[PDB]
């Protein structure tokens, strides 16, 4: 894929799959622009920008005076998230707020602060880093997989907002993979994956691929629907998790 000449913008890009992603349009010729809250690798081949997504007014500052020189926008790219765990009568109030601040609320700044650009450009893709906890109900992630189906739908509805100005919205829902969220279990045993077997009495079932996923493989699937090779898509949610979903 050519993404030689084009402006593409990568949230969570400090590390995980919005790194890898940004990391991928960098190898594919884009001119990429990565956002965190924090930089603690040692390189990023790319433009690093700090910035809290969950912090609207932050994300008002940094937007507007990156896009005062920029003449398009091709590429957005969401991939900002969070992870709180806990039984839905035992998470606290400050998990339960900021799982929905980062992970809705930072999609919801991004497109209060880029939506006026791709009207004005008429053209360009979004993309925006789900989860298969927005397919399925999941013990343990009621809250985070609440506000990924509520980022879905955000995203969706953009989407719509959007199309009358050819741009194109669509989604990635990652399954386990390789980074961040739950990679290591809670023995020195990793090895042949629990994940990969399922956990049958939490109803959870395992991966009928035999794998979990790769960065690589959420983000190549992001550069596709980024592309011009995905120019009739939009509005879909590719799920990226080697079946366990069933096609949900």
């Amino acid at each position: 894929l050519d993404f030689h000449g084009q402006t593409v913008w990568v949230t969570g890009a400090g590390k995980g799959i919005g790194y890898a992603t940004a990391l991928a349009f960098v190898e594919a010729g884009a001119n990429v622009t990565g956002f965190d809250l924090a930089f603690d690798g040692e390189g990023y081949p790319f433009a690093t920008e700090m910035l809290d997504v969950a912090d609207a007014d932050q994300v008002r500052d940094v937007c507007a005076r990156l896009l005062n020189d920029i003449e398009r926008l091709d590429v957005l790219v969401n991939a900002a998230g969070i992870l709180r765990m806990g039984a839905t009568d035992q998470l606290s109030a400050e998990d339960w707020q900021q799982t929905f601040a980062v992970n809705v609320g930072g999609a919801f700044n991004l497109f209060q602060q880029t939506m006026a650009q791709f009207r004005r450009q008429r053209g360009g893709a979004i993309v925006t880093v789900a989860s298969d906890a927005a397919h399925t109900p999941r013990i343990g992630m009621s809250a985070y997989g609440a506000s990924k189906a509520a980022l879905k739908s955000l995203a969706l509805t953009v989407g719509l907002e959007l199309a009358g100005s050819g741009v194109r919205c669509n989604l990635v829902s990652p399954g386990s993979t390789d980074t961040d969220m739950q990679r290591t279990l809670w023995v020195n045993e990793d090895a042949e994956q629990q994940r990969i077997r399922g956990f049958g009495e939490q109803f959870k079932l395992g991966i009928p691929l035999g794998k979990i996923a790769r960065p690589q493989e959420i983000a190549n699937t992001i550069l596709f629907l980024a592309s011009s090779h995905a120019s009739h898509i939009t509005l879909q949610d590719i799920v990226v998790d080697g079946g366990s979903t069933l096609g949900a």
